[PDB]
């Protein structure tokens, strides 16, 4: 009988806020009969990673049948200044690794998709710029069509959201960065980003340690070059340089700059008293539940995403959830939706708004001209755009434990500890 | 079996195209969903429109044609909401009018009774108002008209039957109808008698006919007049040919009409008992009876087909078969002399169609009903044993 379903979807309805709004319906299906306008950019994302009992199908049936080999629009983002689709390939992370001309084949079906609904400009989130050789495999495939939305990594964007978290975690820290022992674990895409445009628009730290593996020892040792040649850094540069985890000359930093890919290098339960994290990673370089645990019981580290931006005014979020997907949902996943914060937007999936506004903020492809996020770091302070209030995947760090960390920890505090001592 | 011209997809059409994997359509033909049965399906009338329709066009099937790709668009409703809300009936299909434009029509055929539920198209052109960004709509009655004229011609052919001597009856003169008399007249040789049947009131509307048939259409034969309460008047039993074109079913009494009638009949659903037409002709091979909107084309179609899925859970065609009112969406496509049609028209065009369909080779579709093909050595036998000599020399079972 039908009375569940249908009260099922007047609870959905009835809960729209002013700006989460679900949809049973095809997105796709609502654009073509002219009840969902265009948009002007959008993001591609892939399906997380597959648990073997979060579903009951296998990962082959959900790729062939579930997801039947086709991109899914799944979410619209209207915002002050455009609107952007959320696409999911039909794919999980590990698929884009062991077989990048498959994802390259998909990623252009994507994008002809994004093209039809308006998108002028698609971002590459997450792992999927570290898949596609950082956009160049997808660039080859495209070749001279021009009938495409052009892509984006988005990393310049990004790496600006890093810099106004860093700008953020310190003030809400009350510290200054001036003094601040800053260590960078991984310098890759972002990192090349965020190292530049952070000596040039906040203050200079007292000390810099570069951390990534060993088979980039002369990369940093140029990088050093870079530093005091280039963006003038007249402090201290170690060169720090480990293998599997993190060398235990990062544990002395205060604050820790994490860029790597590879997860759980960083262990939050060495972290000296008074550290902050700031940690641009999907999935993140330390466990996030011993982090949580950690500043839940003692209140001893202030940690945050890195790559997410706060607008100004609120985003109106459209989700349409997978329909034999939604099924086998419950309720608490379901809330994690309603209860996100609609001023919040990823860098990433923004910067392709972003492009699509301001002709002078161009595409990315490859690693590439670090200084020019300041442009992107400009503009968003132009739009008086700031990094998200501190937070961690689900958990929001409450403002009362914010201050006491504040109260124990700011500046003239951190040097009374007992491993400052 | 698996042909190569019938191929099942499931995977949404209008996902695969906008993914590059299927080609722009050059035209689309709008239909529906038949009549709600409750032995059909478990779920409640109202249950279906918002939960398994949900309100939205379904994109269903694309017809590869020698002359364009036509793509197949169901409309999320039953006939008798097409009848019992107009202003909702309009709106649902311009919203498959946009999806039509978006997949690259350029002309959208209004197929079955969608004309007789919107005013002939003219509802629907006054809710389009100056928009110019959809595709143009057309009733294909001129094509529908030209298509029961060749299955006259095919069914006399067949029949080993002189038009010229026989005695047609014609059910029901709306749009459909009013295109076939004239082009008829033009098109083949005249009837010896010609008898006009429609409801009461239509009286004066049938008088009108007659008047045309003689000083215009230049008519010499005899004219008789039938008005029709509820089922048909028992005059038109009398008819050897009879001809249908009504949007009221089972009007007809199949089990009346004599040994050696011929049926030529465009209604869906039929005017007659299609159950029992095919039960007479297995056990008695009395009667010629086909489709009469049907054509048949030279080469065959390419027909893809992408079931709704929910549907296809509780869920053979001629591949040279298309329906001509929907291949009259392509036709306004590919010559620009064949413009669209809304509300009841004048039909003086209606021979350019029938012209424009011979040169291609076209042809009515062989003598069927549905899902009944009439055996070739069943329509034989019926040849040899109901010529006009012949017919008084069979029982007609009173
Ligand atoms: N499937 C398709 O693609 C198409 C189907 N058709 C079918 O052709 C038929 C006629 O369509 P239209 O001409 O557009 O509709 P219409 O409403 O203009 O024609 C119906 C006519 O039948 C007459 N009629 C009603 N009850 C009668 C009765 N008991 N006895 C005699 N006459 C009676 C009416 O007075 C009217 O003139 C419908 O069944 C329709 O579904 C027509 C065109 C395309």
């Amino acid at each position: 009988n039908e009375v569940q379903e249908t009260l099922n979807k007047e609870v959905v309805q009835t809960k729209n806020s002013e700006y989460v709004q679900f949809e049973s319906r095809s997105l796709l299906s609502l654009f073509t009969v002219g009840k969902i306008p265009p948009v002007d950019a959008a993001a591609l994302c892939y399906w997380g990673e597959y648990d073997p009992e979060m579903f009951d199908w296998s990962r082959d049936y959900m790729i062939e049948n579930i997801f039947e080999n086709l991109p899914f629009w799944t979410m619209i983002k209207q915002t002050n200044w455009g609107r952007i689709a959320i696409i999911a390939l039909p794919r999980f992370v590990s698929d884009l690794y062991s077989n990048q001309d498959d994802a390259v084949q998909v990623i252009i079906e994507a994008l002809e998709m994004a093209g039809i609904i308006g998108a002028k400009f698609v971002s590459l989130t997450g792992l999927i710029p570290s898949a596609t050789d950082y956009g160049l495999a997808i660039t080859k495939a495209v070749a001279n069509r021009e009938d495409l939305p052009k892509i984006t990594t988005g990393h310049r964007t990004t790496g600006a959201a890093v810099v106004l978290t860093i700008k953020k975690i310190c003030e809400q820290g009350g510290r200054d960065l001036s003094t601040e022992k800053v260590g960078f674990i991984g310098l890759g895409s972002v990192g090349m980003n965020v190292l530049p445009l952070m000596l040039k628009c906040l203050p200079h730290p007292q000390e810099i340690t570069l951390c990534d593996v060993y088979s980039k020892l002369e990369f940093l040792e140029n990088i050093e070059q870079n530093l005091v040649h280039k963006f003038g850094f007249k402090g201290k540069i170690k060169l720090a340089l480990s293998k599997t985890t993190v060398p235990q000359e990062i544990y002395d930093s205060t604050l820790i700059v994490g860029a790597t890919n590879v997860a759980n290098v960083l262990d939050i339960m060495q972290v000296k008293p008074g550290t902050l994290i700031v940690d641009d990673s999907g999935p993140h370089c330390f466990s996030v539940e011993q982090a949580i645990k950690r500043f839940q019981e003692r209140e001893d580290i202030l940690f945050s995403e890195g790559g997410m931006l706060r607008s100004p005014f609120p985003i109106k979020t459209t989700v349409h959830l997978l329909p034999s997907v939604e099924k086998i949902m419950n309720n608490a996943q379901k809330e994690a939706v309603f209860n996100s914060n609609p001023f919040n937007i990823m860098g990433c999936a923004f910067s392709a708004l972003l492009s699509s506004q301001f002709e002078q903020l161009e595409p990315t492809v490859g690693i590439c001209d670090g200084e020019q996020s300041e442009l992107h770091y400009q503009i968003l302070q132009e739009l008086e755009f700031e990094a998200g209030d501190l937070h961690c995947e689900h958990y929001v760090l409450p403002a009362k434990s914010i201050a006491n960390f504040r109260q124990r920890f700011g500046k003239d505090l951190l040097e009374h500890h007992h491993h400052h001592h």
